[PDB]
């Protein structure tokens, strides 16, 4: 049995922000750190940090006075933070770059009193945050997650409207979310193609080739991993078996039984320690040595506040 590993894979430049980000301030002030939701969408990560004395909490009313709160990747609304602001707290915001450039067009769209349409998914904390930008009455703000819900939106005035989307979203749906939007809403104006990362582009493509590969696709990360779940899906749509899995404890022998060669990613949010792991596992299971394949370079790093160092 072959071993083949996707390339990108694993952390992002806005995961390894937002771990070094609770790491530091625990360094600096000591436990506990609270922090509003799961840093991360993974697991081990999150209990690393927990037994490190770092608090997860889901509302500010949780956190004391006097105490220090991080934001997760995922970022907040305006709502949360001006919350936060008011209540004697000192805030570090974790929210990768890349979720606040989105932000940041929400807001703008808000103030003009002009309707956006977010393209991502209901009930998901990066949705919650990014629709929690918009605020004026006047206007007004949308979730559309498919064609169908878009052929069913009605809004105030199509002349003015812009679209923005989820950073982790499938980049093939979500086009096909766009090119009904544009069929629908001729002059809705957005981004030259989407607001998905550059990690979640990278990481569909670089599954796809590992896909086309393997029979059976591995990809670590949690359950509530929106862009893993991406991953695995894609994979499923190839025709591979694929499953999202924490750990090498969670591989089930009969995945691999009898199979030539077998693919491992991970998505944004697990660390390479756990994909290490697997991957003893698949040898133990009768696989040799991993064969990365050729990838697309990154080269991101987002850095820590000056605060943070
Ligand atoms: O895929 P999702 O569920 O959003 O979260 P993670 O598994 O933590 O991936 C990193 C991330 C955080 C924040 C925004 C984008 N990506
Ligand atoms: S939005 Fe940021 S947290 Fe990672 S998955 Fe994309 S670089």
């Amino acid at each position: 049995m072959q071993i083949l590993l996707a390339n990108p894979r694993g952390f992002c430049a806005g995961v390894d922000r937002a771990i070094s980000i609770v790491e530091n301030a625990l360094a600096i002030y000591g436990a506990p750190i609270y922090v509003r939701h799961e840093v991360v969408h993974n697991r081990y990560v999150v209990d690393s940090l927990r037994e490190r004395g770092a608090i997860f909490i889901e509302q500010i009313s949780e956190v004391p006075d006097g105490a220090i709160l991080i934001f997760s990747a995922h970022g907040v609304s305006q709502a949360v933070r001006n919350e936060a602001k008011s209540r004697d707290l000192t805030v570090f915001d974790a929210t990768c770059p890349l979720v606040t450039k989105v932000h940041m067009e929400v807001a703008r769209a808000s103030r003009r009193g002009e309707e956006s349409i977010l393209i991502g998914h209901a009930g998901h904390p990066e949705v919650e945050g990014t629709m929690g930008q918009y605020s004026n009455p006047e206007g007004g703000m949308y979730l559309v997650e498919s064609p169908d819900d878009v052929w069913k939106l009605t809004v105030k005035n199509e002349e003015k409207l812009s679209f923005m989307t989820q950073t982790t979203l499938s980049v093939d749906d979500t086009s096909d979310v766009i090119d009904a939007l544009r069929k629908r809403f001729p002059k809705i104006v957005g981004p030259r193609k989407d607001d998905i990362c550059y990690a979640t582009t990278n990481r569909q493509e670089a599954v796809r080739a590992l896909a086309e590969q393997a029979e059976v696709v591995l990809v670590v990360g949690s359950k509530n991993s929106s862009n893993s779940n991406r991953l695995a899906e894609l994979a499923q749509r190839m025709g591979k078996r694929a499953f999202l899995i924490d750990d090498a404890k969670d591989i089930q022998e009969e995945w691999v039984k009898e199979v030539k060669c077998v693919g491992v990613t991970a998505g944004a949010s697990a660390p390479d320690i756990l994909v290490q792991n697997v991957v003893a596992r698949l040898q133990q299971l009768g696989g040799g040595e991993a064969i990365p394949l050729e990838g697309r370079e990154e080269n991101i790093v987002f850095e820590v506040p000056k605060e943070l160092r």
